[PDB]
């Protein structure tokens, strides 16, 4: 059983824009995912400080990079505090309203697309070289959900029926035909090394078979 939401007018007009603004420095999609998935695990250590049993679900705090060539997807896997149904649907939303808003203000006011993640929007920049983003999510205090929009206006989100988490959120990237750089071992390097040096966490590149 699915539902499909429409977007907040404003993050529906960034999403236009991203996919639709002719921007070459793409690359940083994915300092912008690797920056909120450590965000992810701050909050969950933190919490755990006074909570050891939140960790119950998992103790691993790690990010993990997976290309792959024949479905032409990339996914950033973290251990992170996860998300829950409200968070898909209303909360994270309406907090990203205000820096969605000031964001575009900015595009005209000389910004350019790469401070995006300057207005804790960071995450729709994943449609600079996506086609359609799933988002597989489980919340220590709600069921594992998957969340997936292609942009033009609607999301839906469902019960996750497939192999369960623990704790965590996934990025699924469907990446356009003319960005498959990305699922390339050597730029996926190029790209961490220059972005996310200084992450509190392993970063670990699955390379493939
Ligand atoms: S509101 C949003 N990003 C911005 C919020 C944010 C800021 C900093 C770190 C982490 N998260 N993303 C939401 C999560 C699902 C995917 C799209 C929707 C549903």
């Amino acid at each position: 059983e699915v539902e499909t939401f429409a977007f907040q007018a404003e993050i529906a007009q960034l999403m236009s824009l991203i996919i639709n603004t002719f921007y070459s420095n793409k690359e940083i999609f994915l300092r912008e995912l690797i920056s909120n998935s450590s965000d992810a695990l701050d909050k969950i250590r933190y919490e755990s400080l006074t909570d050891p049993s939140k960790l119950d679900s998992g103790k691993e705090l790690h990010i993990n990079l997976i290309p792959n060539k024949q479905d032409r997807t990339l996914t950033i896997v973290d251990t992170g505090i996860g998300m829950t149904k409200a968070d898909l649907i209303n909360n994270l939303g309406t907090i990203a309203k205000s820096g969605t808003k000031a964001f575009m203000e900015a595009l005209q006011a000389g910004a350019d697309i790469s401070m995006i993640g300057q207005f804790g929007v960071g995450f729709y920049s994943a449609y600079l070289v996506a086609e359609k983003v799933t988002v597989i999510t489980k919340h220590n205090d709600d069921e594992q959900y998957a969340w997936e929009s292609s942009a033009g206006g609607s999301f839906t989100v469902r019960t996750d029926t497939g192999e369960p988490m623990g704790r965590g959120t996934k990025v699924i990237l469907h990446l356009k035909e003319d960005q498959t750089e990305y699922l390339e071992e050597r730029r996926i390097k190029e790209i961490v090394k220059k972005h996310s040096q200084f992450i509190g966490y392993p970063i670990t590149l699955f390379v493939e078979k």
